[PDB]
DNA sequence: TGGAGGTGCATCGAGCTCGC
DNA sequence: GCGAGCTCGATGCACCTCCA
């Protein structure tokens, strides 16, 4: 997919230059030519004399101009859908979660969050065909909660080796909000090399809620949050991966909405609202799209991850 | 286990930087690394500049970066589960209390819960053939209903020394929710110089319920309750010791829920419900977990500890 | 047993700033190290910066950090047991009313109560190994019941003089319940001065059921409530007096819990649940506590007391 | 006695506030010393700010605080019990109907509670040596049972004069429950002008039975139920008066309890169980005290009010 | 007597409000006066804000406070007492059957219950210094067996034109207990345009004997009952009519008591037992009275209605 | 007579819910009138909406209000009184078995309970003016002692042909008590076609004595016949026919009363006591009823019925 | 530049004779 | 001249702030 950045000095870049920009979480022409002036003055070896260089070179490698709106319904068509294992909520995301956006999941406790997580890191493995995206996962977990007992039930359920589903899924524990962050940056060296097709994080905003307290400190998280967000939009441009994300809840005290505020209602693509049903059952809706129906779905957790209810 | 503080000193930083350093509750080079910029900055003689060259110091001693499912689900297979006295119990727990999380332990009065507590802090010092964790004990009681002489009960059943289990279970009373929360900085200090294997904080919300008090402290309440299960979170990675805390509960008038809010529920990677059945036999339902189906198991409270019931 | 508030003065306190605390209701060095920065910050001439002096003050007075169970089973050997009149009773509770504990009895009408807490407010003044505690008692009562002349036949029985035994009550009379709180702090104040034993408010809810009427109401209710539990456990830890409350009953229609909830089904340690026998024959059921076992005790209500029955 | 609501205004308080408070029910300084900030509040031209001012001022006119049984011991030996009219009931009752409490005779039809209350009605213009109150009767009837010529028989076995009999007692007839609660204020008003001994209500819970009908109104009944016991315990207390209630029976079908549930089984402070003999003897039986032991014993109706057997 | 309903629409109430009013049965100022708030409430086109309104408007038109028990005696003076027909019964009466409160007649089979409501029938109408009351009479009956041959033959005793006498009362067979009650509503519209003495149900619990069947629907039996009850008192006091029931009786098998339970033996103020003599004579007995001592007296069932025995 | 049910379908009334009122039993317009919410209620298709509407246009069908004795008288001078066959009964009972209510007949045996209902089942069919009531007779034996050749007997005494009398006799055998209710259902459905004149049950406690045997299950007897009297009043109000049932005697050992107790002697409107005289001559006593006075008059049971004796 | 759930209450209603 | 036991059903209640 994306063009390894080694192909800008084949185009009249130093490579020394690329070297520093390689440093600075820039691996592929993509990345550079969808960045501003801003993000390359920051770095060191780099001037503005340079950034127009860099940026000319990037440009005539990267389509960035405009385009028809039915060259883009092709490109559309093309889009992976990755199942997520229940029948009724693939006909209600008519078709599966969506490759190349941001797909936010939010609920009370228990609701779900990390099982669907845990259903889509085994079938985004499976081949096209059967509803995956032929990929590798990459799971960052900020909660220790990621089980991969949970992945081995999954895949025995769709006839998959355990040994090699747990080997294409790369798996990274946050401990704060800026360890959060600075996993991203590695993220995108690992997706050079091997092709993925999602990106979990799970849960997106929990360590929000405790290394930024209190109103005094809400603008700076809100920030922080917001340059988080826009690296995962960047990680889905560049890639082409489905980014998943978790979400967590509050009480309205005046009866609950996701956390993370505007920042997080905006960036989502995608939003759904996980609720518990009966047993095992629960209840996912549609809580914001741009093609979806508001609707809702029930699916249950099983012993082999998300799927559909008995009844 | 994890590695002293000491070693930042070999590696490049300054002993009087470190003493600081301990000052603020960090005693372990994980403690370290698990923190952010922020949680340093704040300390008096630590500027910046010396932030970042004491994180990069830190991050080279403990991996912080991506590795492979298949890595981390052997490390989980190592992974120690306490007994909880109850064969039914560790059924459906499969094999017991597991270290490295926080389990939430929830029910009305009289159903269990200090005396699951008083269980665990015995068989957590079980060799682990036996189904315990091979390390001492400490208790933080917020309601003075600690009560050795049902450590000894249980002492007596699984053969053990009284006098030795008394000496391995650290206890501590706290009064108010900033002693409660200051009680785990001294925590830390402890669990380096002596294994540990349990931590239990009975009761986790008590104190929360009456020193923040109506809707108008109730943000407050839930901040200081959010930032107290995170430093209990650091104490499980820090340490690999199993947290359980218990919480009490409130009817629903419009039919009982734990009290905590969303905080506890999400915070709580396990959640146990104990109910009442007849007589000295209790029914304990799995609440939340991520690898555990929603089942029930019924124990009894014993002479001698949290045992099976006769029938 | 406990410090007067006095030694904070020698220990670096302004003395007007020792007034400013002792009318808020600290009189006892343990009664300010047990309270958080909030409540100190309520004070009018206290800020900040002098709660964390007076604090830091009152810590080094007090251990107030972590100790073996070993040393605490020790301090709980020493613990009095205050005898009930029945050696039916005392056999069911192991020795008498705990001190340092808040015990709740409850039941139906005439089922013994305010009986036994005539007969404890006499036992709590005979010499320790006589079975009491050797301090005076203080009684409040909130329904008017309150009879020197069942003081008086308690009295002869264990041959103490009348006139003593009824110097050695403190009485007061509670007419809502924000005079029932108020109460407390007047008790703090004469817990000081002279040596008590025991502490009974007959009953601790009966003015709740009417100052505060309906669901619309019931959450200011029940923080009223706690708070007040929240208090007597104060006057447990700081004084080391027996607290015994006495609860109402309300039918389930829907065969009769006791009133107060969830808040004080948490707070009380022991609940002891009186049904009415045969003739003058009455039944305590432990119906909870953290070393008792659910058992039944036959007791009786002479012309001299709380005492056993004739058969 | 109790002193007038008028001391307020020379101990600082605005004449237009002491005329809103006569208008919510407060007519003497007791009356506001007892009620809480709440029953304050809801008064119109009362804000917070000038209910502590109304409290604190009331505070020290009223001794609100603790006291030694020894003095309690003194006031209740000054307590007048007035006759019943029967040799045999005095013994049972050690002396008479108490005053300062509330007593609730209740049983099935015929069994002379409203004989009782006749009796009472004239005995308590009896001085003091003849085993009266020396003060007027109020008579709140709720069935139109009130019978003029019973009071002028019980006058003539006395050697009172009829025609002043019956201009000391106050006759009220209450149609609904409303009404019911309603009169007592107006009950407070007489009080305070006259001096009154006793205060009837026959019967206190006739009209509940019908005013609220079914489980669906069974909360709302007792709240009001309670409601009304607790202005009655007010009247107690600030007036000294004795009050005497009357209830009815219902049959246990699975022989015969009094209804209002637990409401007035714990309000009551002494319970007389009247039960049919032979002919007109009737049988009264202590069913609950705080200072009586329970007994029976045997009194008659005859032409001249409640009176002894004639074997 | 009773003021007309009419008189609220001159006092303040709009005439449409009092319309609907007198769709819910209030047909008189006194019907609302002694109506609580709920039974306003239930009214469509009444609000809560009307309620009061209508209360307070109603509440100075009748005199609902204290008086004096010397007014109420001089009231008492002129109630009407209706002669029974028999100078036996007089005495036994001590003048007759009392207006303004309810009769209960009972007693096994052919003892005289509907013969005595038939010479009642006719003797409410003779004029006061003969013994009636002056006034019509109503007949609700529940059985069948209201014979018009039995007025005229009482009519013919007393010299009255039995054309007349038929035409002053007022019968309805009712049959089953929601006509019973739905009978009441139409009396009170009856009541208020013409002036009745008398009202008369016989009998009164025959119908709820089988429209309520067995243990499981004895508490709604009773509830409806107990009502119907209410409004016969209320329409005593409303008119000041004599009520009078009729009851049956059940044995005890364990000798007759009558049927009803505690809701009208506690509701009747005068019950009547009935039993058979010899022949035509029977006995009656005063088994429930607040003024008449416990006798008895001999009547006869003569071919002109009830009697004297000719012996 | 009785309107017919279909005329509610006229009125506003579904077909399909007249259809579910056939099958619970009501035939007739004045039946649902008559009939309570409840009875209507327990039918499936009929919800509470449907039962007001029900009722209340059956109300607008049936006078069912108040009315005036005059009218009453007037009614009752058309009532029908069917003739005994003798001239001496008829005289005793001013005319002979009265319609529209229940006469009850009992005595020991032999004593002419069948033969009188076999006489009333053919002179039922005379026209008016020669006694009889020119209907129908239905015979619900429940003993199998019906004798078509006695009717044939009687039928040859008055001049009829006994081919039709028998024709006219509608004839069932009752075999249990729940076949003898079972009986009456139908029993309505066959008097809507067709004018009936009486109604024999004989004998209608015959049953009751054996299938339901002993004290433990009195209770229920006397519950299951109470309702079976109910539904006979029915039929008598529904229909205007004249029920005759037939009653058995039992041995006061402590000189014979009637089986059935308090609830067959209220529910019997008049009650014939018939006893045994000499050779084939029998007495028959007014033994209870509204009008007619306590007499005895003496029969004969002849070759052709009941008649008078020779002599 | 959004963040945070809490808290139980209230009992009622009697019915049904049988067997020399 | 004396001994005999069994029977269940029902429902509705609201209010509460504060946060750099
Ligand atoms: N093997 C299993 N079989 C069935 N159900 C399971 C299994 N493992 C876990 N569950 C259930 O999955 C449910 C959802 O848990 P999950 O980890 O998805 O919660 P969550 O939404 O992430 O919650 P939180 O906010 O606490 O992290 C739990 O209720 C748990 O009981
Ligand atoms: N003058 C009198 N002489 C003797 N006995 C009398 C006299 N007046 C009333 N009684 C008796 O007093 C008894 C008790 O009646 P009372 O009014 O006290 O009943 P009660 O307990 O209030 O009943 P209820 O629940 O029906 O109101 C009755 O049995 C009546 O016969
Ligand atoms: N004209 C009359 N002359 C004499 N006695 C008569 C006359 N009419 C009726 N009686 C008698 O009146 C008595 C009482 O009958 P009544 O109708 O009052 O009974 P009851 O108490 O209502 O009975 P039940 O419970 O059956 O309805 C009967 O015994 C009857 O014989
Ligand atoms: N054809 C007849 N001629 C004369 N007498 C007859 C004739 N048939 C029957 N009897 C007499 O009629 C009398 C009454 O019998 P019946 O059937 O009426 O009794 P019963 O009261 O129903 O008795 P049981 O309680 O036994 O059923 C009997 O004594 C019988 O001898
Ligand atoms: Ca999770
Ligand atoms: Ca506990
Ligand atoms: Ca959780
Ligand atoms: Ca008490
Ligand atoms: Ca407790
Ligand atoms: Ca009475
Ligand atoms: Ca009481
Ligand atoms: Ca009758
Ligand atoms: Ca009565
Ligand atoms: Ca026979
Ligand atoms: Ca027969
Ligand atoms: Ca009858």
């Amino acid at each position: 997919g994306p063009q390894p950045i080694s192909r800008l000095e084949q185009c009249g870049i130093n490579a020394n230059d690329v070297k520093k920009l390689e440093e600075a979480g820039f691996h592929t022409v993509e990345a550079v030519a969808y960045a501003p002036k801003k993000e390359l003055i920051n770095i060191k070896g780099i001037s503005e004399a340079k950034a127009d260089k860099i940026l000319a070179e990037a440009a005539k490698l990267v389509p960035m101009g405009f385009t028809t709106a039915t060259e883009f319904h092709q490109r559309r068509s093309e889009i992976i859908q990755i199942t997520t294992g229940s029948k009724e909520l693939d006909k209600l995301l008519q078709g599966g979660i969506e490759t190349g956006s941001i797909t936010e999941m939010f609920g009370e406790f228990r609701t779900g969050k990390t099982q669907i997580c845990h259903t889509l890191a085994v079938t985004c493995q499976l081949p096209i065909d059967r509803g995956g995206g032929e990929g590798k996962a990459m799971y960052i977990d900020t909660e220790g909660t990621f089980r991969p007992e949970r992945l081995l039930a999954v895949a025995e359920r769709y006839g998959l080796s355990g040994s090699d589903v747990l080997d294409n899924v790369a798996y990274a524990r946050a401990f704060n909000t800026d360890h959060q962050t600075q996993l991203l940056y590695q993220a995108s060296a690992m997706m050079v090399e091997s092709r993925y097709a999602l990106l979990i994080v799970d849960s997106a905003t929990a360590l929000y809620r405790t290394d930024y307290s209190g109103r005094g400190e809400l603008s700076a998280r809100q920030m922080h949050l917001a340059r988080f967000l826009r690296m995962l939009l960047r990680l889905a441009d560049e890639f082409g991966v489905a980014v998943v994300i978790t979400n967590q809840v509050v009480a309205q005290v005046d009866p609950k909405k996701p956390i993370g505020g505007n920042i997080i209602a905006h960036a989502s693509t995608t939003r759904l609202y996980l609720r518990k049903g009966r047993g095992e059952t629960r209840i996912c809706k549609i809580y914001d799209s741009p093609c979806l129906p508001e609707a809702e779905a029930m699916f249950a957790i099983n012993a082999d991850g998300v799927g559909d209810a008995k009844d």
